[PDB]
């Protein structure tokens, strides 16, 4: 790389008063990734196709028609990556298991080569002293199950998932003591079934078909039941003997009332219900949020008393993926003709107040830099859900894909992001929030779904021509902060 790559950024040594002592005893610091975004070997090693494999095939889906067939190729360079995490001082790694790498068809025949890969990765993490946190699902439904019965839209998916989870618990549970069923089921449901932005690409307008008024809610209901069923397998068959824990990863945008008026306040609350409460109300209270039931009515499925009891308290902790915040306005009189899940919120967004932007924007269209939002978000969870045990399970920001190694590694905006968000998180914790861990998204620049390689979330720069890794200033900022 050009000589400027190796300039020593003094920001690295500015920890803003953060250290392991500033956090609770045994607090875990990690990084997070997912199978599809980092593994490569998409069509190799016995892996069956997922809905993203099919979705990507349609031209124009991913910028420059890029694929995740190789991506950053962690399938082969997992040792190097784990070595980087260790060298940077991280305690843990949240990865995901590809359902279709284990069961090419989703059910039945186990792909042993796939199992051997996860076994290698986990064994090496353990050997290096990195704690494995395993997520079972991160957007990668086996295509076969979508072909058979439309995947998440069928109640058949529930036991298919439980069986898959069950297998993972018995295969990997002797060393994996921390499990998650789903990463961001809200996004699976909304992006997958409301606006068709993610695989399977369904919505009211969409080429693949769909109905934005009903399918997101059906998907979500089955994801909640699938989660509950997986957790039941774990609790009844494995947990007492393996002595691990299980939870779920929920994305949570902070919604701030645009003003102190009752309408704006109620607008902010309604967005929280539709975004987070959709999933966390069932899990903590056994029921869907009140606003949702009243607005969506018959377009939302109902739990039986038996399902409600299975879902309630079906976590040992909750992962909160948090990045950003928006202002929320009452939008005025509601039009009540069913349009979409997003429209069902009946809120207006705002990104500035008194000519002042809520924060600077990162590369991603949705990502505003608002450190105080993490404090509000976590405090909200503490106060609303009975102070649950929490993991701050994703946090980070992106640069554009079109930067060189030389400029890409000097990501001082990212140092600032982490310093400020972690600082705001520390305050929430200091004020009583039972946060037990924090995970940065992500170790490496990787395949960023619809944005492909036009977005760089890593604290480590990856040259996509050579797949060489170059730690950014933010990686060294962590190494210094954590030592
Ligand atoms: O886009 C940022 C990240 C949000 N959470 C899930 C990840 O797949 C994603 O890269």
């Amino acid at each position: 790389a050009a000589p400027f790559t190796y300039w020593l950024n003094p920001e690295i040594y500015d920890a803003g008063g953060l250290s392991r002592r500033a956090f609770p005893e045994g607090f875990v610091f990690g990084t997070a990734a997912s199978a599809y975004q980092v593994e490569g070997m998409a069509k190799q090693g016995g892996r069956g196709p997922s809905i993203w494999d099919a979705f990507i095939e349609k031209p124009g889906t991913i910028p420059n028609n890029a694929t995740a067939d190789v991506t950053v190729d962690e399938y082969h360079r997992y040792k190097e990556d784990v070595n980087i995490m260790k060298n940077m001082g991280f305690d843990a790694y949240r990865f995901s298991i590809s359902w279709s790498r284990i069961f090419p068809n989703g059910t039945g025949m186990v792909n042993q080569e796939g199992v051997d890969y996860y076994n290698r990765l986990i064994d090496y993490m353990v050997k290096k002293g990195i704690k494995p946190y395993a997520n079972l699902y991160h957007y990668d439904l086996p295509l076969a199950l979508h072909e058979q019965y439309l995947g998440w839209l069928s109640p058949n998916i529930v036991e298919a998932f439980a069986d898959y989870a069950d297998f993972c618990f018995q295969t990997f549970g002797d060393r994996v003591k921390d499990w998650f069923t789903f990463n961001e089921p809200r996004c699976v449901a909304a992006l997958g079934y409301d606006n068709g932005f993610h695989a399977p690409g369904r919505c009211s307008g969409c080429d693949a078909g769909g109905n934005s008024t009903t399918e997101p809610y059906l998907a979500a209901h089955h994801l909640i039941l699938s989660h509950a069923a997986a957790v039941k397998r774990y609790r009844e068959k494995y947990q007492l003997y393996q002595k691990g824990r299980i939870g779920i990863l929920l994305d949570f945008v902070w919604y701030e009332p645009f003003s102190d008026s009752n309408a704006d306040r109620a607008a902010a609350q309604r967005a929280r219900d539709f975004h987070l409460g959709w999933f966390l109300d069932p899990i903590i209270h056994g029921r869907y949020p009140y606003s949702m039931l009243e607005i969506v009515k018959d377009r939302m499925p109902t739990f039986s008393d038996e399902e409600s009891r299975m879902v309630k308290d079906s976590i040992d902790y909750v992962g909160i993926n948090h990045y950003t915040s928006f202002y929320m306005k009452d939008p005025g009189p509601w039009n009540l003709t069913p349009t979409s899940y997003q429209d069902d919120w009946h809120v207006g967004f705002a990104y500035e107040r008194n000519g002042v932007p809520i924060g600077a924007q990162a590369n991603s269209y949705w990502l505003y830099i608002v450190p105080w939002g993490i404090n509000k978000a976590v405090t909200y969870v503490k106060e609303t859900y009975g102070n649950p045990t929490m993991i701050l399970s994703e946090n980070g920001m992106d640069q554009p894909g079109n930067v060189s190694i030389t400029q890409g590694v000097h990501d001082t905006v990212r140092i600032r992001y982490y310093r400020n968000y972690i600082t705001e998180l520390k305050k929430a914790i200091d004020d009583g929030a039972k946060v037990i861990g924090y995970f940065a998204w992500s170790l490496l620049d990787n395949f960023e779904w619809r944005l492909g390689y036009t977005s760089r979330f890593g604290i480590v720069y990856v040259d996509y021509k050579t797949l060489k890794r170059y730690p950014k200033d933010s990686a060294f900022w962590f190494k210094n902060m954590l030592s």
